[PDB]
Protein backbone atom coordinates (compact mmCIF):
# COMPACT_ATOMS: atom_id res chain seq x y z
CA UNK A 1 0.00 0.00 0.00
CA UNK A 2 1.33 3.35 -1.06
CA UNK A 3 0.71 6.19 1.11
CA UNK A 4 -0.80 8.26 -1.42
CA UNK A 5 -3.69 5.23 -1.51
CA UNK A 6 -4.74 6.87 2.09
CA UNK A 7 -5.55 10.38 2.66
CA UNK A 8 -6.02 11.70 5.92
CA UNK A 9 -9.91 13.49 6.66
CA UNK A 10 -9.74 13.89 10.55
CA UNK A 11 -8.37 13.05 13.88
CA UNK A 12 -9.93 9.72 15.21
CA UNK A 13 -8.23 10.12 18.72
CA UNK A 14 -4.61 9.59 20.36
CA UNK A 15 -4.34 5.94 21.03
CA UNK A 16 -1.47 3.94 23.30
CA UNK A 17 1.27 5.08 20.56
CA UNK A 18 0.44 8.09 18.51
CA UNK A 19 -1.76 10.33 16.99
CA UNK A 20 -5.00 7.70 14.90
CA UNK A 21 -6.87 9.13 12.10
CA UNK A 22 -9.55 8.27 10.00
CA UNK A 23 -8.90 8.51 6.80
CA UNK A 24 -10.26 6.79 3.11
CA UNK A 25 -7.92 3.99 1.43
CA UNK A 26 -8.40 3.70 -2.52
CA UNK A 27 -7.69 0.18 -3.97
CA UNK A 28 -5.61 -1.03 -6.77
CA UNK A 29 -9.64 -1.73 -8.35
CA UNK A 30 -10.26 1.39 -7.33
CA UNK A 31 -12.33 1.28 -4.34
CA UNK A 32 -12.51 4.28 -1.92
CA UNK A 33 -12.30 2.11 2.13
CA UNK A 34 -13.04 4.16 4.98
CA UNK A 35 -9.83 3.71 7.27
CA UNK A 36 -8.76 4.13 10.73
CA UNK A 37 -4.40 4.80 10.29
CA UNK A 38 -2.69 4.26 13.30
CA UNK A 39 0.54 6.75 13.65
CA UNK A 40 3.44 6.64 16.30
CA UNK A 41 4.62 9.57 17.93
CA UNK A 42 8.40 10.49 15.67
CA UNK A 43 9.57 11.60 18.75
CA UNK A 44 9.43 8.33 20.87
CA UNK A 45 11.72 5.57 21.85
CA UNK A 46 13.49 2.90 20.28
CA UNK A 47 11.22 0.69 22.45
CA UNK A 48 7.69 1.79 21.62
CA UNK A 49 8.45 1.68 18.19
CA UNK A 50 9.57 -1.99 18.49
CA UNK A 51 6.46 -2.60 20.40
CA UNK A 52 4.00 -1.16 18.23
CA UNK A 53 5.16 -2.43 14.77
CA UNK A 54 4.63 -5.27 17.39
CA UNK A 55 0.96 -4.93 17.32
CA UNK A 56 0.76 -4.00 13.86
CA UNK A 57 2.70 -7.47 12.73
CA UNK A 58 0.06 -9.99 14.98
CA UNK A 59 -2.92 -7.91 13.77
CA UNK A 60 -2.25 -8.64 9.92
CA UNK A 61 -1.07 -11.86 10.84
CA UNK A 62 -3.87 -13.07 12.52
CA UNK A 63 -6.25 -12.45 9.31
CA UNK A 64 -9.20 -13.67 11.13
CA UNK A 65 -13.14 -13.25 10.32
CA UNK A 66 -13.62 -12.55 14.09
CA UNK A 67 -10.75 -10.11 14.27
CA UNK A 68 -10.67 -6.71 13.73
CA UNK A 69 -8.73 -6.27 10.13
CA UNK A 70 -5.94 -4.43 9.35
CA UNK A 71 -5.35 -3.59 5.86
CA UNK A 72 -1.76 -2.58 5.34
CA UNK A 73 1.33 -1.04 7.05
CA UNK A 74 3.23 1.68 5.83
CA UNK A 75 6.77 0.92 7.29
CA UNK A 76 8.50 4.03 6.17
CA UNK A 77 9.38 6.58 8.68
CA UNK A 78 6.12 8.77 9.39
CA UNK A 79 4.51 4.65 9.83
CA UNK A 80 1.03 4.40 9.16
CA UNK A 81 -0.83 1.15 10.44
CA UNK A 82 -3.70 1.27 8.48
CA UNK A 83 -7.25 -1.15 9.85
CA UNK A 84 -10.65 -1.40 8.57
CA UNK A 85 -13.23 0.95 10.04
CA UNK A 86 -16.50 -0.16 11.21
CA UNK A 87 -19.85 2.15 10.73
CA UNK A 88 -21.88 -0.30 12.62
CA UNK A 89 -19.62 0.40 15.40
CA UNK A 90 -19.02 -1.06 18.99
CA UNK A 91 -21.53 -4.02 19.99
CA UNK A 92 -22.56 -2.27 23.41
CA UNK A 93 -23.94 0.30 21.79
CA UNK A 94 -24.93 -2.05 19.42
CA UNK A 95 -27.11 -3.91 21.09
CA UNK A 96 -28.21 -0.65 23.58
CA UNK A 97 -29.95 0.53 20.35
CA UNK A 98 -31.35 -2.76 18.90
CA UNK A 99 -32.75 -4.42 22.45
CA UNK A 100 -36.12 -3.88 21.32
CA UNK A 101 -35.77 -6.14 17.99
CA UNK A 102 -32.83 -8.95 18.76
CA UNK A 103 -33.62 -12.25 19.52
CA UNK A 104 -30.97 -14.62 21.73
CA UNK A 105 -30.40 -16.77 18.83
CA UNK A 106 -28.27 -14.01 18.01
CA UNK A 107 -26.44 -13.39 21.20
CA UNK A 108 -25.62 -16.61 21.18
CA UNK A 109 -23.93 -16.56 18.02
CA UNK A 110 -22.29 -13.16 18.52
CA UNK A 111 -20.87 -14.67 21.79
CA UNK A 112 -20.09 -17.82 20.07
CA UNK A 113 -17.82 -15.99 16.86
CA UNK A 114 -16.24 -14.47 19.79
CA UNK A 115 -14.93 -17.65 21.30
CA UNK A 116 -13.68 -18.62 18.11
CA UNK A 117 -11.49 -16.06 17.67
CA UNK A 118 -10.49 -16.47 21.60
CA UNK A 119 -9.50 -20.37 20.98
CA UNK A 120 -8.04 -19.14 17.90
CA UNK A 121 -5.80 -17.01 20.47
CA UNK A 122 -5.44 -19.93 22.70
CA UNK A 123 -4.18 -22.14 20.53
CA UNK A 124 -1.13 -20.34 20.05
CA UNK A 125 -0.92 -19.28 24.04
CA UNK A 126 -1.95 -15.29 22.95
CA UNK A 127 -3.70 -13.80 25.51
CA UNK A 128 -5.78 -10.66 24.20
CA UNK A 129 -6.23 -9.22 27.92
CA UNK A 130 -9.20 -6.96 26.47
CA UNK A 131 -12.87 -9.09 25.57
CA UNK A 132 -15.39 -6.67 25.92
CA UNK A 133 -18.60 -5.14 24.44
CA UNK A 134 -16.86 -1.98 24.05
CA UNK A 135 -14.19 -3.60 22.28
CA UNK A 136 -16.09 -5.71 19.82
CA UNK A 137 -16.68 -4.11 16.24
CA UNK A 138 -20.26 -5.04 13.95
CA UNK A 139 -18.49 -6.08 10.80
CA UNK A 140 -22.20 -6.75 10.13
CA UNK A 141 -25.42 -8.12 11.69
CA UNK A 142 -24.08 -11.37 10.92
CA UNK A 143 -20.76 -10.58 12.23
CA UNK A 144 -18.53 -9.29 15.35
CA UNK A 145 -15.04 -8.60 15.38
CA UNK A 146 -12.51 -8.82 18.41
CA UNK A 147 -10.81 -5.76 18.88
CA UNK A 148 -7.25 -4.42 19.93
CA UNK A 149 -5.25 -6.54 22.63
CA UNK A 150 -5.15 -4.92 26.03
CA UNK A 151 -2.42 -2.35 26.30
CA UNK A 152 -0.93 -3.76 29.76
CA UNK A 153 0.80 -6.09 27.13
CA UNK A 154 2.87 -3.46 25.86
CA UNK A 155 3.89 -1.65 29.96
CA UNK A 156 7.27 -3.13 31.48
CA UNK A 157 7.18 -4.99 34.50
CA UNK A 158 -7.85 -1.14 34.43
CA UNK A 159 -10.87 -3.12 33.14
CA UNK A 160 -11.46 -4.61 37.05
CA UNK A 161 -15.22 -5.60 36.53
CA UNK A 162 -13.96 -7.98 33.72
CA UNK A 163 -10.96 -9.08 35.17
CA UNK A 164 -10.43 -12.57 37.02
CA UNK A 165 -9.06 -12.35 40.66
CA UNK A 166 -5.68 -13.38 39.97
CA UNK A 167 -5.08 -10.46 37.05
CA UNK A 168 -6.44 -8.09 39.76
CA UNK A 169 -4.78 -8.82 42.75
CA UNK A 170 -1.44 -10.52 41.32
CA UNK A 171 -1.29 -8.94 37.49
CA UNK A 172 -1.62 -12.85 35.89
CA UNK A 173 -2.81 -12.67 32.44
CA UNK A 174 -3.49 -16.30 31.03
CA UNK A 175 -5.67 -17.65 28.52
CA UNK A 176 -7.47 -18.76 31.52
CA UNK A 177 -7.69 -15.60 32.91
CA UNK A 178 -9.07 -14.35 29.23
CA UNK A 179 -12.03 -17.47 29.62
CA UNK A 180 -13.07 -15.41 32.98
CA UNK A 181 -13.26 -12.27 31.16
CA UNK A 182 -14.31 -13.65 27.99
CA UNK A 183 -17.87 -14.91 30.34
CA UNK A 184 -18.19 -11.16 31.25
CA UNK A 185 -18.41 -9.99 27.84
CA UNK A 186 -21.07 -12.73 27.00
CA UNK A 187 -22.66 -11.76 30.15
CA UNK A 188 -22.67 -8.44 28.19
CA UNK A 189 -23.33 -9.65 25.16
CA UNK A 190 -26.98 -11.78 26.98
CA UNK A 191 -27.62 -8.13 29.19
CA UNK A 192 -27.77 -5.72 25.59
CA UNK A 193 -24.66 -4.32 26.39
CA UNK A 194 -24.90 -3.72 30.12
CA UNK A 195 -21.87 -2.79 32.52
CA UNK A 196 -20.78 -5.56 34.62
CA UNK A 197 -20.92 -4.60 38.25
CA UNK A 198 -22.75 -1.16 37.43
CA UNK A 199 -23.57 -1.29 41.18
CA UNK A 200 -20.48 -1.00 42.63
CA UNK A 201 -16.65 0.84 42.70
CA UNK A 202 -13.75 -0.22 40.78
CA UNK A 203 -12.31 -1.04 44.56
CA UNK A 204 -15.57 -2.77 45.99
CA UNK A 205 -15.16 -5.90 43.20
CA UNK A 206 -12.62 -7.98 44.65
CA UNK A 207 -14.18 -8.37 47.69
CA UNK A 208 -17.44 -9.07 46.81
CA UNK A 209 -15.93 -12.24 44.61
CA UNK A 210 -13.75 -13.94 47.07
CA UNK A 211 -17.47 -13.63 49.08
CA UNK A 212 -18.35 -15.68 46.18
CA UNK A 213 -20.66 -13.42 44.87
CA UNK A 214 -20.98 -13.34 40.85
CA UNK A 215 -23.43 -11.64 38.28
CA UNK A 216 -26.76 -12.12 38.37
CA UNK A 217 -28.34 -14.12 35.31
CA UNK A 218 -29.34 -12.09 32.21
CA UNK A 219 -33.08 -11.87 32.11
CA UNK A 220 -33.16 -13.46 28.64
CA UNK A 221 -29.95 -15.71 29.22
CA UNK A 222 -30.21 -19.38 28.28
CA UNK A 223 -29.55 -21.38 31.80
CA UNK A 224 -27.07 -23.66 30.14
CA UNK A 225 -25.37 -20.29 29.31
CA UNK A 226 -25.23 -18.76 32.88
CA UNK A 227 -24.03 -22.03 34.44
CA UNK A 228 -21.38 -21.94 31.82
CA UNK A 229 -20.66 -18.04 32.73
CA UNK A 230 -20.21 -19.41 36.79
CA UNK A 231 -17.71 -22.26 35.24
CA UNK A 232 -15.46 -19.40 33.67
CA UNK A 233 -15.65 -17.77 36.82
CA UNK A 234 -14.28 -19.88 39.18
CA UNK A 235 -11.29 -18.88 41.52
CA UNK A 236 -9.55 -21.66 39.92
CA UNK A 237 -7.89 -20.78 37.33
CA UNK A 238 -7.63 -24.69 35.96
CA UNK A 239 -11.11 -25.42 36.65
CA UNK A 240 -12.19 -23.30 34.11
CA UNK A 241 -13.19 -24.31 30.89
CA UNK A 242 -10.65 -23.61 27.60
CA UNK A 243 -12.07 -21.60 24.54
CA UNK A 244 -11.88 -25.03 22.61
CA UNK A 245 -14.27 -26.45 24.79
CA UNK A 246 -16.49 -23.25 25.25
CA UNK A 247 -16.45 -23.50 21.50
CA UNK A 248 -18.29 -26.88 21.50
CA UNK A 249 -20.96 -25.93 24.48
CA UNK A 250 -21.34 -22.55 22.60
CA UNK A 251 -22.55 -24.26 19.36
CA UNK A 252 -24.41 -26.73 21.11
CA UNK A 253 -26.44 -24.12 22.83
CA UNK A 254 -27.04 -22.29 19.05
CA UNK A 255 -27.90 -25.19 17.00
CA UNK A 256 -30.13 -25.99 20.44
CA UNK A 257 -31.92 -22.41 20.30
CA UNK A 258 -31.61 -22.00 16.49
CA UNK A 259 -34.22 -25.05 16.31
CA UNK A 260 -36.24 -23.00 18.89
CA UNK A 261 -36.55 -20.37 16.93
CA UNK A 262 -37.64 -22.15 13.79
Amino acid sequence: IAREDVVLNRILGEGFFGEVYEGVYTNHKGEKINVAVKTCKKDCTLDNKEKFMSEAVIMKNLDHPHIVKLIGIIEEEPTWIIMELYPYGELGHYLERNKNSLKVLTLVLYSLQICKAMAYLESINCVHRDIAVRNILVASPECVKLGDFGLSRYIEDLPIKWMSPESINFRRFTTASDVWMFAVCMWEILSFGKQPFFWLENKDVIGVLEKGDRLPKPDLCPPVLYTLMTRCWDYDPSDRPRFTELVCSLSDVYQMEKDIAM
